[PDB]
């Protein structure tokens, strides 16, 4: 429960946070057709990959969650971080495609990724 | 069993789907060399994606499927019409990319995608 | 415990695999900078997809590894196979982007995929 609870949720944010962001960049990218190409493109990957990693953690800790522990939090925050991140952005063509923003999103995945990574793990 | 008997099916359709597709694209691109260049490069990450939120949704109503109703049908279909998308498109380097055939996969990853999303979470 | 055990320690490689490398080469990619560019976009993707199927078949007959027959050798060895193959690759912007190295990654993903995949699935 508490368990199933913290995934899905995380997750589902996370997917209406993937899924909205997909289709829309997909939608936008003919709609805009272009400096926006990359834009879409570039939210995708990121945030794709945002979600790749998150899916690895995420999901595992998941189903290797024991510990009573408040960790979902994270799962709840480095999301935080990472949409406002991309959303930050968020828009810029012109590299810089990172900042503060992704100082915090990326970096969170590390964080919450780094401590229970090895937490549920080591037990 | 029921709930084994879905994910793996489905997974395993997507997962011979992304599998022989992955390697093959390889296997091609080297092989045709170019044009066939970004179709390889593109037949990967569509599809890479198709199963990459595939993987967030499917993976997870997956451990949290408790209703008896029937919804691996989609599971089902929307590999069928992602596949048949895919390989409607299917060597356009030429945008369009997308089509009735994308109407079809990504819009099905969303039907299926957003029902089922929900019905296990909210129960 | 002996399932759980698997999966963690396979992906946690995998997961200490794919982490140090990608904040890496994001990293590196800033301080290279230019060749690293697709470099680093290329250990990033290759490896990105290395775990996205990965993903897709560990995670999988993980939850459905029922048999006790000994498996995880190759969760083991394809991360064997595929890290010293992308750090043989390991500089060269030229095609080949590939060699005997993915003979080895790629290629066992391949078989220690396509058995351990048939596997647990018809059992
Ligand atoms: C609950 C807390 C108690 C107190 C709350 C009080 C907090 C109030 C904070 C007030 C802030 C004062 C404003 C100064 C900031 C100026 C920033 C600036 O100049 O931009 C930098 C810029 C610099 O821009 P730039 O010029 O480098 O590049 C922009 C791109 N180009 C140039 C191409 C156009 O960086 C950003 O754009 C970052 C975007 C910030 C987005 C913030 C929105 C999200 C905030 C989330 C929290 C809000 C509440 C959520 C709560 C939910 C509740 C559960
Ligand atoms: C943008 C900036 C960068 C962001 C990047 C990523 C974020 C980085 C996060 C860094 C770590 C922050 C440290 C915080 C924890 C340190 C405190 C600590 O150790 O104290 C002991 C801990 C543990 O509790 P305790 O040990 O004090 O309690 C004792 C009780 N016994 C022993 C009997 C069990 O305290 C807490 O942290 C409690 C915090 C709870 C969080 C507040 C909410 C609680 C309510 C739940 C529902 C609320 C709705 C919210 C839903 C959100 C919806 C979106
Ligand atoms: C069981 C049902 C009962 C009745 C079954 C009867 C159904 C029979 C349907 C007969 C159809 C009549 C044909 C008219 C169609 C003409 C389409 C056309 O012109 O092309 C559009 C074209 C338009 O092309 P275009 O010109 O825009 O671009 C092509 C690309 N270039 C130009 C670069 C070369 O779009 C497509 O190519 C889409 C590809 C369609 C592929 C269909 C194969 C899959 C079908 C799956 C179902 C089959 C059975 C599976 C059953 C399994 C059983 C469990
Ligand atoms: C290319 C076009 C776009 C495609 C994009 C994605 C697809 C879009 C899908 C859209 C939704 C379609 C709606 C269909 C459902 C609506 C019907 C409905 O609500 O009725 C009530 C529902 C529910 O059943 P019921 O409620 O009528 O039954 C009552 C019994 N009690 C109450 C006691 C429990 O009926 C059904 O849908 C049954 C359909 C079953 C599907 C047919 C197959 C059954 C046999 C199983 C094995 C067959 C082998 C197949 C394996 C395939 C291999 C590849
Ligand atoms: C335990 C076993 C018992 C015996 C152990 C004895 C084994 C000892 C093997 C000794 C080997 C002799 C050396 C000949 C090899 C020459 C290779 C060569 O020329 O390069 C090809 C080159 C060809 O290069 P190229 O020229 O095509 O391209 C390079 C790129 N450019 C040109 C752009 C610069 O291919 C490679 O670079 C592949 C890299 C190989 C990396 C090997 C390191 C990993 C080895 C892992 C095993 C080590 C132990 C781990 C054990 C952990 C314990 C649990
Ligand atoms: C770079 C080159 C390409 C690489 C690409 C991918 C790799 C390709 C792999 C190809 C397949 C290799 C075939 C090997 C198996 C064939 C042998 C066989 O069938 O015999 C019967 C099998 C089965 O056992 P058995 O059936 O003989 O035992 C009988 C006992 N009863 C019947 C009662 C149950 O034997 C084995 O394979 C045992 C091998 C065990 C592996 C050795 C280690 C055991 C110790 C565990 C802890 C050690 C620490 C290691 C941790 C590593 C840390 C990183
Ligand atoms: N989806 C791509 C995203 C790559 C990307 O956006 N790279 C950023 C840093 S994270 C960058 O600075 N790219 C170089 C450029 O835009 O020229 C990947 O997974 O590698
Ligand atoms: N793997 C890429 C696929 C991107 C792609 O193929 N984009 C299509 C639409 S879904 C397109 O029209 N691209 C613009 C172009 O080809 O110039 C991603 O995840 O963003
Ligand atoms: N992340 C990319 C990796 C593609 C890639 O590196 N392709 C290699 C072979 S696996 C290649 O030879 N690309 C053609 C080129 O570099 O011009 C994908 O998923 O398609
Ligand atoms: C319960 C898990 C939630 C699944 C949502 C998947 C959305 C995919 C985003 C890409
Ligand atoms: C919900 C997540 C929204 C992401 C917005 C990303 C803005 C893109 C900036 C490039
Ligand atoms: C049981 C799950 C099936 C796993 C197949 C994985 C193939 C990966 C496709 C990329
Ligand atoms: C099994 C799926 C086959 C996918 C074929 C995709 C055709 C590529 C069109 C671009
Ligand atoms: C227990 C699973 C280990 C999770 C590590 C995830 C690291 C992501 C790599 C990208
Ligand atoms: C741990 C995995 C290290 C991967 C190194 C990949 C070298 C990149 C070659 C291109």
């Amino acid at each position: 429960n508490e368990v199933l609870m913290a995934f899905t949720s995380y997750a589902t944010i996370i997917l209406a946070k993937m899924m909205f962001l997909s289709s829309a960049t997909a939608f936008q990218r003919l709609t805009n057709k272009d400096e926006k190409v990359e834009r879409v493109r570039r939210a995708h990957l990121n945030d794709l990959e945002n979600i790749v990693p998150f899916l690895g953690i995420g999901l595992l800790y998941s189903l290797s969650g024991p510990d009573l522990s408040t960790a979902l939090i994270h799962f709840r925050i480095f999301v935080g971080a990472r949409i406002y991140h991309t959303i930050a952005y968020l828009t810029p063509l012109p590299q810089p495609n990172r900042g503060l923003a992704f100082f915090v999103g990326y970096g969170v995945t590390l964080s919450m990724a780094y401590r229970l990574l090895r937490s549920r793990l080591y037990l």
